[PDB]
């Protein structure tokens, strides 16, 4: 507003260039805004295992335009912040306690009471399974070749996979020793010709 | 702004032509901006194996409007930069260390302790498997006809496939010699007529 030979000769071009860039760079501003929101509102922090639209992995850092997370295998993934904000964010390592689910399929002949008692004994003897939570051991479904039970136990988000593996191995050992048998796919074949 | 018979007689047409081209060429400017961003921010460099929206292959070079990557087979692929930026970029060769996963399915009768000891011995004897990382060998699932273990070992991104092949061959050899048996699909057939 002071001189027309100092900025008008350059503003007439700078404004048009900026408008053209914004029109072409609209995605850039969208990503920048999404990143600013992600820094302000923290759905996930660095080092938190998250799943962003079917791409799960540990989050490394939220940058200006994209956030890079290292998956379990070890491959780096870069996701624009716009789609991260526009989609659902599943945070695996937010709640301190998570739940394990087992599906043990025993044969039909297997006694229900014995199986439930064995599963309850296995669940209780584990000190990493929170007792104040719900420990469910009940028959769930009558499968094609085996009735499968469901075991649900809550454990700290840290020692969850270890609890799962230990419980599964102990279940197999006890069932093998106790007498319960895991059945192979059973087929009933009938004959009509010698 | 100096003469109306020098540029006005041509600007009135040049501006309209440029506007029409930009309207028709909007994708061209979008691709150019995406390419500029890819050169500035480097999610992937030339010679880095990447996966861009379900199209994996070594990246050759980022051009003005598209980047050509040569897949594993040897076929060249050209992808506009706009969709490259708008999508997720998985970088396989960014982290120096990556993880291998094995799924060995042994028969139910196979002893768990012997199988785990054999797998651990195989894992440790390999000098290309990083010891400071996590070497997981534990029973993972009770399959329909075979309990399958999971082996996870970290190795340098360079000698990863070679490690996988060597470990798999050694596993087969030891299991064949040790006594462990890989089971064929087992079916339990019952009879109700002679
Ligand atoms: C464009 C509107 C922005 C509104 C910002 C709300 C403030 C959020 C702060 C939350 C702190 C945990
Ligand atoms: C349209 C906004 C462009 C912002 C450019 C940010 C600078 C990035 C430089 C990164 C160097 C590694």
């Amino acid at each position: 507003e002071h001189f027309g030979v100092q900025t008008a000769s350059v503003i007439a071009v700078l404004g048009a260039a900026g408008l053209a860039v914004g029109l072409a760079l609209q995605g850039s501003l969208s990503n920048l805004a999404a990143g600013v929101l992600l820094v302000m509102f923290r759905p996930f922090r660095a080092g938190e295992y998250v799943d962003l639209g079917g791409v799960a992995g540990t989050v490394l850092s939220v940058q200006i335009f994209s956030t890079t997370m290292r998956t379990a295998d070890g491959k780096i993934i870069v996701i624009p912040n716009g789609k991260i904000i526009a989609g659902n964010i599943i945070n695996f390592s937010r709640e301190p306690v998570r739940r394990n689910e087992f599906i043990i399929g025993v044969a039909y002949d297997s006694d229900i009471d014995q199986v439930k008692q064995i599963l309850t004994n296995i669940i209780q003897s584990e000190d990493r399974i929170l007792k104040d939570r719900e420990m469910t051991v009940r028959l769930n479904e009558l499968g094609a070749s085996s009735i499968n039970f469901v075991v649900r136990v809550w454990s700290n988000s840290g020692d969850l996979q270890n609890v799962y593996w230990d419980v599964l191995e102990r279940i197999k050992r006890e069932f093998d020793a106790a007498g319960i048998s895991f059945p192979y796919p059973q087929m009933d074949v009938n004959f009509k010709r010698v």
